[PDB]
């Protein structure tokens, strides 16, 4: 089998591997449709984890299994998956603790292009699959579909940590695909107010079609100061962070009111530090809570955000800027990401 | 001035008060639009809450303040302001605990028509009003504006107290006004699948506007078989009770699943016990949490979810199904109530 | 292999089985120290699960790890362990819903004595022995360690399913073994005043060990109203009901104050529902939260009580009333459990 | 009144007794106690200039004049007056957070918006909610210790989200930090690793329930703490002192979903250090929390309750005692030179 990997730090290519044998637990998928991420050009051309050599890129993927264990059990050879991108191993002490995506070490939940072949490839290896596997229904479409693996469960993590109360105000601060859907997360905890922070034009319209009410453009003045205008000086309920330097940190908390929560879900990839401004933050204490977590994987947690698109309570494909059909434009829609055009905001490439 | 009230157990009438004086913090408000509602049927007809005398009924108003206290600060004669339907003392222990429904004793919080004259008078007296008023915006009309005070924030609560997980299936019995903003507040809270449970087709209706995906009606069968084959035996994550008699204790108790919760917000005016299942409850080990709450209140209660309808999160002018015009109608309203014909849901009384 | 063993409802004795095979992820295990429950008394006389035959009972166990799969890495043979008495699968959807006590379904993640054979014979099978097994320090000793797999974790899970803060009235109705754990978690969640109630004065004198700061004897009179003289009407901020009968529920809800919790642990073996009375659970709307839950199990929670243990947080072995020594003398503590003297709280058998 | 009369400089000053509303109370102290935060006010300029302001927060006084609608109080009554008072009719108390009921850390008004408890009399707003009465069973030297540092530590234990057995570290043992510690260990803590240098703070932490010391003399705290739990960090940190740098620390040995619960008083630098990563890159799910001390009379009430049925004994705080109003100076001054053998002074005025 071929797979498009990243060869070493700021080189990608084909390479063959041979097919992957699943294990009595695992499963082997073959993608239907994938997505290139922000998190691959990061890996790629920045180092964001460190060397990698002849490791199949992508982590956002939807399938049909192949192959499975001899003790797999709600999973057989022809159906259609939802492939989660944090594949955990599910027998560790971090599970029961409750967080799964640490399991195994910071962050260890997610294997995908991290510590094995990711899914751009003819096939790919999914461990544990009765665990980490939700069956894909035929009503919803693969361009739809490929984006709950990481843009939507990253999105609506963040507004899961954010706790919104009924009627709060929230700043989604960026919106990529990410922030977009972290908007439409903070639609469906109840936020009143949603205010969007971002400037490309192709986002400004998808932010107001998940529910934003203001968009504040950072080209148009300092954020902090544009919030606090609309606000009235009364900041908001909740900052999700989906974007932005280690700066948009100190912004976050001077924005969020007393009591408030800041939640972010960005990757801070450069820099030692990330900034909490000391007077804006209380001095320690303003009960101005920071929260910062990787997005849930796992099998339940991909049938839940399946309902959520069965049942219409928000519609992914919006984020859906190109298409390309063929296991050869993976390149293209990996070059894409890195180019990131003003009218991209997730490539898919759909495969036979 | 005159009041409609209650006389007796099961005797009511209009009859002549002295217009109440306001004290420092408290304000006087004649109503612009008012609700009866299925408390004042229990409090009057059922004796639920025991013996009242020249009560004046009521509790869901938007009115015009004409008087104020010399230390009240933020409202002024002519304001329009919503009135919440709970207007505690904030100056309790009960309060400092969290609970301002209870502040001073057992749903205190809850003075209109229960322990002080109700909102169906001339004028009604409003205690602490820069903390139990709320301004209403100019865009929202009265109809929808008088669903604030108390449908909107019982049927939320009873979502909030369900903790819905993004994706969850919740299952709501009773889709009355307070079970029909429950769906509402269901969606609101991220629920995937929502189960209405009603029979009324004006309320199947609006029960599939606010976001019901799934119509049982109990006359078709027991609900709990139908949920079960719904839900393919898995039964509910969370249940949300808002309404029926005490046996819908045990029906929400079995259809929900281990781990999940119960959520009630319906008003038992008959019976000495609430029946909990045993077998189904696990014989008290299965993790089905028992919440049950009265309607949150105060200043911020209503301007969070005047922040839901101005935003249009939800609007609740579907509840309206009767408008009248006249204190002479506030008659014929409330005893709409008590007979609650098929096509029923709420009924507003427009005071202009 | 000798094995005291449930022969029929209502008849138990030795018989010879089989010794048991692990499988690759399992571990066979000599048990060196036990303890029967009174759960054993319900299954046995009373078919609390239905009919059984030759099943080995029990299910409070620390012993010798003899034998382990292939896959086991945490533990070889040799290694002194407690066994919880809870060995869920961990590879369920419940366990990604954190509900490991419902893992396949209601309290199915109880397995001994149950599904299969209990820890009264001279060797048992441990499921997933790197996920249901912890090594135990040579400090704690046998008599203290086997109060571990269950009364600490049951009546702990107590104290917090109570949702105690700091400084508050916390009520304990039982005080059998499971009962004396929860007075002795309600003072590790920091409780104030501690309330139990019981009669018998083994119990009494372990309560005031373990925290108790007030002791009500249901036999001075009803237990609602001494506990409502002891607070001056306030009532308390959570109960934990850890023993009687279905009206214990009833007497939980009538003390608990406005916003409080009725955290069970009891295990409620007759009658068809278990009564919340409805004036005293404010018609519904009291924001008195009911929770019942199935202890704790698997490896962390083991490690976590037996921290506990060894850094002198808690000393369990107060329970231990009655200490046999040999194999044969758990026909003896098991008869005990049942005949139940007046100076009895938990008897355990060491072996060898 | 001994009083701040500018930044560096203070001195006793005029007994002006406050005047009542229909809400309040007169309150004369029977102990009072200086805080760090005092010495912060004064000679750093901490909440900036003041002018002839009486000093001090933490006082058991006795009410002696409420006002026509005070309920709950009478003259002669033994009262525990919390450190935050604030005012309860705000929306931010209607959000949950008093402490910043009118604004950030505006439910402290002692030594900030009025006069202090260091005189003959001082003010207490809004009696009913922000008083509770003293049992005569306790001592004063013990109770005095509830209005601020029981009450911060507590809280810095609460914020940690502490489970049934987790290894908890406490990051400063001073009297915060001692109360953080006995915080821990009423919320269920099995390990407890305090960290700090002074002997007679070390003793005092063992005293109510810690299980290591991790003293800076033998390396960075990081290391020691990480060989203590053999690599897997601990369950939450508190910090209750050190300079902006103690963040990153804190961040460092909480392992992935632990969390970070800050009571201490940053008073220098623009920025208080995250470390990328070691806090997952923005990812470990290690929270950090960071809040004001909580008041009022619930919150004192439940702390007496604590002390009362004897679940903390904070009287191993109080190393010094006094007796006269005229050694509130010396017992100020101590708090400026801080000796080794210092935690807390008390000043008993009955
Ligand atoms: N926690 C997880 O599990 C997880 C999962 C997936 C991704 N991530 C990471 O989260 C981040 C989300 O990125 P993405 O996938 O949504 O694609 P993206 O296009 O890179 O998102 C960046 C967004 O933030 C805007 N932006 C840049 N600087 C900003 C600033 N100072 N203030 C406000 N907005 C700013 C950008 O607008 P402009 O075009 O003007 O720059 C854009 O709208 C990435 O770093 C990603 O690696 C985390
Ligand atoms: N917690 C609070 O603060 C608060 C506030 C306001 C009201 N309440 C109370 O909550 C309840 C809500 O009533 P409402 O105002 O929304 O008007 P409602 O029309 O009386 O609500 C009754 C609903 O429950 C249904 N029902 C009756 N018996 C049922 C059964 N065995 N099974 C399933 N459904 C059944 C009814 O079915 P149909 O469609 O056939 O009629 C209807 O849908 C009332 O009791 C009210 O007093 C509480
Ligand atoms: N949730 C779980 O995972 C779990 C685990 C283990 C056990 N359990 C169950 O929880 C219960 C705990 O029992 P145990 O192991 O602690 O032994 P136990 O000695 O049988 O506990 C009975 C206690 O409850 C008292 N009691 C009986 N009726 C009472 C009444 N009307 N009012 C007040 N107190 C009353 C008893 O009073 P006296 O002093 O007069 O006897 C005694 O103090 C058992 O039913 C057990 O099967 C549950
Ligand atoms: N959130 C609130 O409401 C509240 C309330 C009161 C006070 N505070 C503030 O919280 C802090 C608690 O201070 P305190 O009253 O307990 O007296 P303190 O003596 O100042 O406490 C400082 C503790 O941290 C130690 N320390 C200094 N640098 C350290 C470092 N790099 N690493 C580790 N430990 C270090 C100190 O050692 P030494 O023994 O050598 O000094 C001492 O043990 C103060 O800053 C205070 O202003 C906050
Ligand atoms: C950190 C990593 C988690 C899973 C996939 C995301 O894009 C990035
Ligand atoms: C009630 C029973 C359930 C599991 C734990 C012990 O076996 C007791
Ligand atoms: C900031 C200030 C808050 C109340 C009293 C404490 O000592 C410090
Ligand atoms: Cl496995
Ligand atoms: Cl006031
Ligand atoms: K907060
Ligand atoms: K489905
Ligand atoms: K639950
Ligand atoms: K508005
Ligand atoms: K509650
Ligand atoms: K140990
Ligand atoms: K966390
Ligand atoms: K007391
Ligand atoms: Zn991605
Ligand atoms: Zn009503
Ligand atoms: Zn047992
Ligand atoms: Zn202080």
């Amino acid at each position: 089998m071929k797979g498009f990997a990243m060869l070493s730090i700021g080189k990608v290519g084909w390479i063959e591997k041979e097919k992957p044998a699943p294990g009595p637990f695992d499963a082997i998928v073959r993608p239907l449709a994938v997505a290139p991420c922000t998190s691959d050009i990061h890996t790629v051309f920045e180092g964001a984890i460190g060397e990698r050599h002849n490791m199949i890129l992508g982590h956002e993927a939807v399938g049909e299994v192949v192959e499975v264990g001899s003790e797999v059990k709600d999973f057989k050879p022809g159906d259609r998956v939802v492939v989660p991108a944090a594949t955990p191993d599910w027998r560790t002490s971090e599970v029961q603790r409750g967080y799964h995506q640490h399991s195994g070490g910071m962050l260890a939940g997610w294997k995908f292009s991290n510590v094995k072949d990711g899914v751009f490839g003819e096939f790919f290896h999914v461990n544990d699959a009765d665990m980490n596997l939700a069956h894909l229904p035929k009503e919803i479409p693969l361009e739809a579909a490929v984006m709950i693996p990481d843009m939507m469960t990253t999105g609506f993590h963040g507004a899961e940590l954010a706790d919104i109360e009924l009627g709060a105000t929230v700043a989604v601060l960026g919106i990529g695909p990410v922030g977009l859907m972290a908007v439409a997360g903070a639609k469906l905890r109840g936020a009143g107010r949603i205010i969007a922070v971002g400037s490309r034009p192709v986002c400004v319209d998808a932010a107001k079609y998940y529910g934003a009410t203001d968009i504040v453009n950072y080209k148009d003045g300092p954020i902090e100061s544009q919030i606090m205008n609309l606000t009235e000086g009364k900041g908001v309920d909740a900052a999700i962070i989906a974007g932005g330097n280690a700066d948009i940190m100190a912004t976050a908390v001077k924005i969020v009111k007393p009591g408030g929560t800041i939640a972010n879900v960005n990757y801070f990839g450069e820099g030692e530090v990330l900034p909490v401004p000391r007077l804006e933050w209380g001095c320690g204490m303003a009960h101005k809570t920071i929260k910062g977590g990787l997005c849930p994987g796992g099998r339940l947690r991909m049938e839940r955000l399946i309902d959520l698109v069965f049942y219409k309570r928000v519609d992914p494909s919006k984020l859906v800027t190109h298409v390309f059909r063929g296991f050869d434009n993976i390149e293209k829609a990996f070059m894409l990401m890195k180019d990131k055009p003003k009218d991209l905001i997730k490539p898919v490439v759909i495969l036979a």
